[PDB]
């Protein structure tokens, strides 16, 4: 009886789920506001994260908390870095990875700022385990979550199903050359800002976990901002969950 | 019962002094976090362990606020320096701090390159909800009570001065010298470190007074190395602090 629990960030990528719960009943703690009920007579929690990588990490950790979730599914819009994604596809998280973590070396004022000089900084996903300290340099999607939405591929009618590399970061990139140069170094399919966090989190209570993420913008091909694209990524993660279901 | 102090640290470094100072203590881990819970003058604290970042800063004070119910928070730990002025030992007392790590930048084709001085501070980072409805922040301030006390008790710090300043946090450790000078110059910050402003997010979330007190470890400006005894000195700095508030209830 252990619920899934759905994550969005912002209201519009999460109505669509509470639309569809059975039996509904509200909580709100501190900024944090979940839904409970059922989706095929079976528990599911849905939870409005808030943005950023600090109000995913806290909305993950009193989820576990309060409901003890089976598995995690964290979703929402992302913007594309691949050249070959448009909006409307979906990545399903092979991986994600706190992308906007830096550390460079010593540099004296006169040398200036480069930014490609910068390294991604491991630290900040160093977790521990019954006290040890494990090391993480990313968090990968469950694989069986990730082939299951795979699978469902060709349910979804409004862009293509990929695997992909989901970078985040408390970062919205409208530079190209700065979305093209995390590309290159990184190989990531879409930056967002919530997926890495809330991963962490499901690392440390060690729980399965899986990002959806649909392309509502890349300034790759000059595609602005489509509201619809969060509702259409809700629908699929609706299917999803259902099959998941039907399968307990 | 009394609801505990809860004194934070990201490090083992910058918790043990807090924890051999603790009474009758027992240990809790949970996830990947650990709190070690007992008395300090007879009065309940909580010491935990935060581990690095914004996220295990976030997740670590959440778990803390649903099993332990603080009256207060106490973030501390060390920083590097952003102020000139300011030299290790040096300790910041937060009278703000912000994500300093968010950045939202205009579009720009390719061929204009890559330019952080156009990468302008991305506030929703720290945007809330308070009884389901949206609140706008660009920083979260110390509790003005709590702040004044630390500054008031300046001259018990033997290793060095207690100013107030504004703590930068974000998921980085700059030593490009031309950056640190630009986000001084920016955001008037102190100091950078990794916890404070998301821990502040969560006790602001929660409605939980919090101060964030930070000493210099190493300032890039100065050429001064990490020394790890400025995290010592910070946390008998801390024990004091928080034994005087002890006093007061
Ligand atoms: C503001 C909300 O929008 C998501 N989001 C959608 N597109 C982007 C993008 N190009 N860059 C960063 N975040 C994005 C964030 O993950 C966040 O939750
Ligand atoms: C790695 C630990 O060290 C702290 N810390 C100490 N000095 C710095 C610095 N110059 N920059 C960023 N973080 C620092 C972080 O807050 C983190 O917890």
């Amino acid at each position: 009886s252990a619920p899934i629990l759905i994550q969005g960030a912002m209201d519009v990528e999460v109505e669509t789920l509470v639309a569809a719960l059975k039996d509904k009943q509200e909580l709100t703690v501190g900024s944090w506001t979940y839904w409970q009920g059922t989706l095929s007579g079976y528990p599911v929690v849905v939870s409005r994260t808030e943005v950023g990588l600090a109000n995913a990490a806290a909305a993950t950790t009193l989820a576990m908390e309060r409901f003890q979730p089976r598995l995690v599914i964290n979703q929402g819009t992302a913007g594309g870095h691949d050249p070959a994604l448009h909006r409307g596809d979906i990545v399903i998280g092979t991986k994600s990875f706190n992308m906007g973590a830096y550390r460079s070396d010593l540099t004296p004022a006169e040398q200036g700022v480069d930014p490609s000089k910068w390294h991604n900084f491991e630290v900040t996903m160093r977790l521990r385990d019954n006290g040890k300290l494990v090391e993480h340099s990313s968090f990968a999607g469950d694989p069986e979550l990730v082939g299951r939405a795979l699978g469902m591929a060709d349910r979804y009618r409004h862009g293509r199903v990929v695997p992909g590399i989901i970078g985040t970061a408390d970062e919205w990139n409208r530079q190209v050359a700065r979305i093209n140069w995390l590309h290159q170094t990184y190989q990531t399919a879409a930056e967002e800002m919530e997926t890495s966090s809330a991963a962490l989190v499901a690392e440390a209570y060690k729980v399965p976990f899986v990002g959806i993420r649909v392309l509502s913008n890349t300034d790759l091909h000059g595609e602005e901002f489509d509201p619809q694209t969060a509702i259409h990524c809700q629908q699929f993660v609706i299917d999803y969950a259902k099959a998941l279901i039907n399968g307990f």
